[PDB]
């Protein structure tokens, strides 16, 4: 039983892994809300997804990228001439040894990250143990 | 335990107010209802939703749709478009859910496009976990 | 049984078409076609499907993605901005499917990004439960 939800609750941006720190579920405690990272304990195939906000009002794009020991396996943009708020979002099937780190990583942009609506997640469960 | 459903939204709807899905797809176990527009869990668990919402085009330039336990916000959305084009409110959850409880999307300020077959405004869910 | 799939695309596309997404990450149960682009079932059963498409950016201001079970729209989803921006065409359902039952991404208008390693444009489903 592996499965977690996590919103962030701080504005982050640049390049830097997102520390989705507003925890919601955590089932098996495989999720690290201070590092953001998920790390596999049960070998198998786990489904992930994410939902990053992009912080309105100047800068026009944000990407977020979902990585799996630090290699990307999906990408998203979010961009707006106008500097409105979008989202960048995706979901994944990925199989994980023990040790296997997941995480969502910025590559340019500011998302933002607030104190209790949960507008920017994080979320994955196992599907099959090896 | 089998319980998952998916539904479209056949209305539009553009108040403070519970989206209620009415194109229903699936609905094994039954406990979405498209009268009220709520899931109510009969089966303790861990529970996956996700919920996608088209923004009404050519008529209003930010919408809000989240997604409520009982009657308490777990996720948030927005879309967002000065020029009044289309565009989602969409996010995903893994709750926990007790018997009693329930998960629906509310539409939090805005116009939600609704239609007919098209099933282009939707909300699904099913169980992970039985506790 | 397992069955679960995860493909991103490699190629651009446009027009109305299926997505042949070619860059197969998992295909648990083999019952992805890259070749096709289809999904066909093997194991009947309740499966969740989930999509993300790219509108191509600086090259147009619309693009229409749907998933079709068989000939049949299941969802719809539409990317638009006026200013050429990318957007995404994303959607999520939950359907049962009789075995042969062809599950794909169908582009109905507008332009989609593909491209070789990032996987921008996804497709991914997996089955919740068998008959």
């Amino acid at each position: 039983r592996v499965a977690f939800y996590a919103g962030l609750k701080n504005p982050h941006e640049g390049y830097e892994v997102l520390k989705f720190d507003d925890v919601v579920t955590n089932l098996g405690n495989n999720y690290d809300a201070a590092s953001g990272k998920f790390t596999c304990n049960i070998p198998g195939t786990y489904f992930f997804t994410y939902h990053v906000l992009m912080r309105g009002g100047d800068g026009t794009s944000m990407w977020a990228d979902l990585c799996k020991n630090g290699q990307v396996r999906a990408s998203a943009i979010a961009q707006d001439a106008d500097q409105n708020y979008d989202y960048a979002s995706n979901s994944v099937i990925l199989h994980l040894d023990a040790g296997d780190e997941v995480f969502i990583k910025l590559d340019g942009g500011k998302a933002h990250g607030g104190n209790s609506n949960k507008y920017s997640t994080f979320s994955g469960f196992i599907i099959y143990s090896d």
